[PDB]
C-alpha cells in the first residue's frame, strides 16, 4: 500500500477539499517535471510528482477519500 497521502500531502486527516488542493498545488510546483528535467533530481521528482497526485485523486473524490479513511 501507499505511505500515507494526508502525510505526503502535509494536511491533516479532517482538512477540506480546498485545502488538499492548495497542498497539492505547492508540492507539485516542488516536484514538477519542468523543473528538474535537466537535473539529477529527475527520477525522485519524478516518484514524488507521482505520489502526489495520486494522493490528490484519492483524496479528492469524497467517496475514494471516505474508503481510504476506513
Amino acid at each position: 500500500g501507499p505511505m500515507d497521502y494526508y502525510t505526503l500531502l502535509g494536511v491533516d486527516k479532517g482538512c477540506s477539499e480546498d485545502d488538499l488542493r492548495r497542498a497539492y498545488l505547492k508540492l507539485a510546483m516542488k516536484w514538477h517535471p519542468d523543473k528538474h528535467v535537466n537535473k539529477g533530481s529527475k527520477v525522485e521528482a519524478e516518484e514524488k510528482f507521482k505520489n502526489i497526485c495520486e494522493a490528490y485523486s484519492v483524496l479528492s473524490d469524497n467517496e475514494k477519500r471516505v474508503k481510504y479513511d476506513l
